[PDB]
């Protein structure tokens, strides 16, 4: 019998954009005692990239701050204060590597981790969103309705700093409830090598893929063609650079069917550019909800960018001389059953190993060992000759999955 949490036990708190504010709060952080709830909200899909515009904590004593990090940094706040204030205590964060970028990018510390997202994995739950996992543990409904929020928006209003509020509120009850059950399940010291390993890779610049210009949507569509490559190329790089100096979303000032349009296209003159329409006209998001008037305040700064800014990019990219333009384990199943059918047999046998101790053990087979793992393994004709619990280690497997699999895995591959 779940009950809806509706507000915070201390109800809406008003947000921290004054230096005085601050030092008062790191003050009340200092008088606290146990973990450090946390959290933070970003304008993704409306501003730039992914800088928080909102920092959530909450410490028995202290309470919730819902911190504004652009007014205190422009207040002068420093954030040496907060790290000083909070020390070696544990953040409780809900998929850490989600938020440990962003908290690092502000030069914040955390030195111990608790992932109650990690956590819940372990422990076999299937749907591990925050509110699924606050009403398996304490009986408490989170109504998550501000989640796709322009958290840019100033002042922010009553109903997303209760959305904020909330989502840091049963942070520290979770831990306690989530620690019991790991401990009787017998996966507490798996829990802390997970968070360890978090930590060491969240806190830092977050993982950009190998050639981001590569993932603009319907891409296929042109990948026969090096100068439509070249035209994609040229198009995205320059709307990545306008994105970030107008802090706007990339696909709001220039659409994805607009770049892949150009390049198969290929306008040489002002006259076939106005021909294509798409170009020419500013972005529309049209969601047919309230969304819609909140990406429309974007459209000052869409008008701002002028199509003729696009025509001298194309004009660049067509002038490039050809010999200028652009050309582990593959993830798909039928690459491996089409071309190295002997490889797969060998990777199936070890699939269905990591199965069974996934079964033995109830962990979910993705978090025994990340699947990658053992088709990086299996991704020879000499599998026989691998260290398996070398390989493992190397790929980036934790101690306790290496101690769990690797044998057993090693025991497939022999057959
Ligand atoms: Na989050
Ligand atoms: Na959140």
């Amino acid at each position: 019998e779940p009950k809806l949490l509706a507000e915070p036990r201390e109800g809406v708190p008003n947000v921290i954009d004054t230096l005085p504010a601050f030092r008062d709060y790191c003050s009340e952080l200092a008088s606290s005692h146990g973990s450090l709830a946390a959290d933070a909200e970003r304008a993704s899909g409306f501003r730039y990239g992914h800088e928080d515009w909102l920092v959530q904590f909450k410490r028995d004593g202290a309470g919730i701050g819902l911190l504004d990090p652009q007014a205190l940094a422009a207040a002068g706040a420093d954030w040496n204060d907060f790290n000083r204030a909070v020390g070696d205590a544990v953040w409780i964060l809900h998929d850490s590597l989600q938020d440990l970028p962003g908290f690092d990018e502000l030069g914040m510390e955390p030195q111990r981790l608790f992932d109650t997202e990690i956590a819940a994995r372990l422990l076999g739950l299937k749907r591990f969103g925050l509110a699924a996992v606050t009403e398996h543990f304490l009986g408490l409904t989170l109504a998550k309705e501000h989640s796709a929020a322009d958290w840019s928006y100033r002042p922010l209003p009553r109903d997303w700093r209760n959305y904020a509020a909330l989502d840091v509120e049963l942070l520290i009850e979770l831990e306690t409830k989530m620690r019991a059950e790991l401990k009787r399940q017998g996966k507490m010291e798996w829990a802390q090598e997970e968070f360890d390993y978090a930590l060491k890779e969240g806190l830092g610049p977050r993982k950009e893929h190998l050639i981001p210009w590569m993932h603009v949507s319907h891409i296929t569509e042109v990948m026969r063609d090096r100068q439509a490559l070249a035209i994609v190329r040229a198009l995205w790089t320059r709307r990545d650079e306008l994105a970030r100096e107008y802090d706007i979303a990339p696909t709001l000032l220039l659409s994805d069917s607009s770049i892949i349009e150009v390049a198969k296209r290929k306008p040489h003159n002002a006259a076939q550019f106005r021909s294509i329409r798409s170009i020419n006209e500013r972005v529309r998001i049209h969601t047919d909800s309230e969304q819609d008037k909140m990406f429309e305040r974007y459209a000052p700064i869409q008008r701002k960018i002028k199509p003729s800014m696009w025509k001298n990019i194309i004009q660049d990219a067509l002038a490039l001389p050809p010999s200028e333009w652009p050309d582990s384990a593959p993830k798909s199943i039928r690459v491996w059953k089409e071309r190295y059918p002997e490889r797969l047999q060998v990777l199936n046998r070890v699939r269905k190993a990591v199965s069974q101790i996934a079964e033995d053990t109830r962990t979910p087979v993705e978090i025994v060992i990340k699947p990658q793992y053992l088709r990086n393994l299996c991704w020879t004709d000499e599998p026989r000759k691998r260290d398996v619990a070398r390989f493992l280690s190397e790929q980036g497997a934790r101690d306790w999955q290496v101690s769990l699999v690797a044998e057993s895995v090693s025991r497939a591959i022999e057959g």
